């Protein structure tokens, strides 16, 4: 299917809203740092930084009492070794050398590297409770798990995660706009690779997908964001495996 030059031009112009200026110069409506008070509330408080030994850190979402959803491509670098992964919910490192971890840093008990299949870029990370026996989901309500079934082309959603290449250990939100949904979640929006595993939320605060990567779009020379929606299969597996 040859896409028309007109459609390519429309795509380039829309994509350029997010990438045509420096990320620091983006309008706050499209991309902004989550401030200290906002990190305290839902859904931002479900978002954490996934550290994997030898890799730059990425994002994950607390979805159960001890369970974090992230990308398979992020979890795979642990080589199945839970000692190589840690989860830092609402970590914030300011620009002046101070890190806060209001809920502590969580060790990992088990990695489910590909419970949705190798071609579905999602992984489950099961956390140990803290040293006093307190699970992360005891301190914070996990994200409400929604569905991708009601999403439509043009829908605006909120993507929340840790855009490492832009700022290290600083939660940011990005407004995304869904496009062509026939092949899964694709969307306009500002992301960087640390956003892998970011939560995508609707206005009701329901998790409807997880950011994955960028993929070619329309032709081989253009691209779009891709995420994994909480579709019928993904929701079924989450409900089987969550804890």
């Amino acid at each position: 299917a040859e896409v028309s030059a007109e459609e390519i031009k429309k795509h380039e112009e829309k994509w350029n809203k997010y990438y045509g200026v420096n990320a620091f110069n983006l309008p706050k409506e499209l991309f902004s740092k989550v401030d200290e008070k906002d990190r305290q509330k839902y859904p931002y408080n479900t978002i954490g930084n996934v550290f994997v030994k030898g890799q730059t850190s990425a994002t994950g979402v607390l979805i159960g009492k001890n369970t974090v959803l992230t990308n398979r491509h992020i979890a795979k670098f642990a080589n199945g070794d839970p000692s190589k992964v840690s989860f830092r919910p609402s970590i914030n490192t300011d620009d002046n050398g101070n890190t806060e971890t209001p809920y502590g840093e969580y060790e990992v008990k088990e990695i489910l590297q590909e419970p949705f299949g190798a071609g579905v870029d999602l992984a489950l990370i099961r956390l140990k409770p803290d040293q006093n026996g307190v699970s992360l989901g005891d301190k914070i309500s996990p994200a409400k798990i929604g569905t991708s079934n009601d999403l439509k082309d043009g829908d605006k959603l909120e993507l929340i995660g840790y855009p490492f290449a832009h700022k290290v250990n600083q939660m940011h939100r990005s407004e995304i706009e869904l496009t062509t949904l026939s092949r899964g979640l694709r969307y306009y929006g500002f992301t960087v690779p640390g956003n892998s595993g970011s939560g995508i939320f609707n206005s009701n605060g329901e998790l409807v997908g997880i950011h994955s990567s960028k993929v070619s779009h329309l032709d081989r020379e253009h691209q779009i964001n891709y995420g994994v929606g909480i579709g019928n299969y993904v929701k079924r597996i989450i409900n089987e495996k969550n804890e």
